[PDB]
């Protein structure tokens, strides 16, 4: 039943390089600011982390509109993360899946709730421009190890 609205964006100075996420989560118009900078990442990781810890902030069953900008959340979003999941998360090859440790923690965050995606491109919301600040600002002035990033 709880309504929220949730924004999000990566950004990355290199690919790779540093990076950060910056997100939005918004309830009764009171709002929510998330953001981190990584030394050395990717814009798809910062893209997931981005809706991973708005998604995870959540403490009940939510409905929630989530918009973002990137085409590699979309993807696997509504195409891979459903294949992964009925094979024990392996590639064409039964191979491992690239970023599985967000991926599997972004899978789990959307079973806990009823989300529907908006997939925008700068439905250029001010929220979506401001999330991008957040971002940009953590990749000017990281703070932490993204370890989960398999170098290359």
């Amino acid at each position: 039943l709880k309504q929220v609205e949730i924004f999000t964006d990566g950004s990355c100075l290199g690919n790779p390089g540093p990076g950060g996420y910056g997100a939005i989560l918004r309830y009764r118009g009171r709002e929510k600011t998330f953001s981190a900078g990584y030394t050395r990442t990717t814009n798809n990781r910062m893209a997931l982390m981005a809706a991973i810890v708005a998604l995870e902030a959540l403490k009940e069953h939510c409905e929630v509109i989530l918009s973002t900008d990137s085409q590699y959340v979309r993807q696997g979003i509504t195409q891979w993360i459903h294949n992964w999941k009925a094979r024990g998360w392996k590639t064409a090859d039964k191979k491992p899946v690239k970023n599985v440790d967000l991926w599997q923690r972004l899978d789990a965050a959307l079973g806990q709730h009823q989300i529907k995606w908006e997939w925008v491109k700068g439905a250029g919301h001010p929220e979506n421009e401001r999330c991008n600040e957040l971002a940009r600002a953590a990749a000017m002035n990281p703070t932490l190890e993204d370890t989960g990033y398999q170098v290359e």
